[PDB]
């Protein structure tokens, strides 16, 4: 087991008990878990990265940079 989860560098409600549950974002570059609802990421288009074959990409705000 990791026994990780990391957190959303926003907020990502506090402490985050059910991670399980809570739809994250699995960065890409550092690996660092994003708030999906939170970071403002759209169903239709969260649903687009898991539906492609990992071809992509997801980048956390950090490091996206630009903020
Ligand atoms: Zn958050
Ligand atoms: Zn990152």
């Amino acid at each position: 087991g990791s026994a990780k989860g990391n957190f959303c560098p926003l907020c990502d409600k506090c402490y985050d008990d059910d991670d399980y549950e809570s739809k994250m974002m699995q960065c890409g570059k550092c690996d660092r878990w994003v708030h999906s609802k939170c970071e403002n990421l759209s169903d239709e288009m969260y649903e687009i990265l898991s539906n492609l074959p990992e071809s992509v990409a997801y980048t956390c705000v950090n490091c996206t940079e630009r903020h």
